[PDB]
């Protein structure tokens, strides 16, 4: 029935209000904690089935890491447990939904995001990434569907990746296109595509045809529809070209990107 002793460690202490969305391989529900009333958001990873013992251990190792990060622009982490053969991850609830919901809303009404608000948000999530990279931690999953906004307007980064019937991680990168491996400069790439979707409300390499080889060819040569010159500063447009660079060596460190956003956030007050 109820068990305060465990605290946030058993699903018996929450009331599932509604299902807010379905993740990559997970379903996230809104909930209320009965013990103290705080609103929390559950994550059903569905690792019970179709997963080996090592992959489960790996999934935990990521959770143990994500719990160590404490930052204003990273979603708070409350509890992770296995109950009834289902890994539930209860995280802080952000009123304004995932960033993709904001993009899909704006796109629905055919109005672009002002440049002054792009920097307002972009600087926040850059702060989170500089925090991680400075501690030798790569996010490995930066997409609009995993960026969250509070009613106040603050932006938060989210959970780590669950990659552990063809699938596309929203922002596929060249290092991973070939058998090279995810690295730090590969997180910038995702960050670059994110800045582009805020401005254009559509992924840069989103195409009319979903062919993997067709899309792969469009990533080798950085060919993508440029942004409206009038509405978005050259400072921004060049920062996108800078991050969406095939060769990882040419991309910038998260700091330089972080410094540009700060400077540009002040300019567009
Ligand atoms: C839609 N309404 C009628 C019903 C709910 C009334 N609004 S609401 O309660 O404040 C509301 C609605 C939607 C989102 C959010 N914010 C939120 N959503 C998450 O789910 C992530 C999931 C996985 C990726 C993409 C799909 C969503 C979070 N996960 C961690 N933190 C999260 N914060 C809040």
């Amino acid at each position: 029935a109820l068990r305060p002793d465990m605290g946030y460690n058993t699903l018996a202490n929450f009331r599932i209000e509604k299902k807010i969305g379905r993740g990559q391989f997970s379903e996230v529900y809104r909930a209320a904690c009965l013990l103290d009333g705080v609103p929390v958001a559950l994550k059903k990873v569905q690792i019970f089935d179709l997963m080996d013992a090592k992959a489960r251990a790996d999934c935990i190792k990521e959770i143990d890491l994500h719990k160590q990060l404490n930052h204003p622009n990273v979603i708070k982490f409350y509890a992770s447990f296995i109950e009834d053969n289902e890994l539930n991850i209860v995280l802080e609830l952000a009123d304004a939904g995932d960033l993709s919901r904001m993009i899909k809303h704006f796109k629905k009404q055919k109005r672009l995001i002002p440049e002054r608000t792009v920097w307002k948000y972009f600087v926040q999530l850059c702060s989170a990434l500089e925090h991680m990279h400075s501690r030798r931690v790569m996010h490995r999953d930066i997409k609009p569907a995993n960026v969250f906004i509070t009613a106040t307007g603050v932006v938060k980064l989210g959970d780590f990746g669950l990659g552990r019937l063809v699938g596309t991680p929203y922002y596929m990168s060249p290092e991973r296109i070939h058998e090279n491996g995810y690295n730090f400069k590969s997180d910038i790439w995702s960050l670059g595509c994110l800045l582009y979707e805020m401005a254009a409300l559509q992924s840069p390499f989103y195409g009319d045809k979903m062919n993997l080889y067709s899309l792969c060819k469009k990533i080798e040569q950085c060919d993508y529809p440029p942004l409206p010159s009038d509405h978005y500063s050259e400072e921004l447009r060049q920062l996108v070209n800078m991050c969406i660079n095939p060769d990882p060596e040419k991309r910038p460190d998260v700091t330089y990107v972080y410094d540009v956003a700060k400077r540009m956030h002040a300019c567009t007050a």
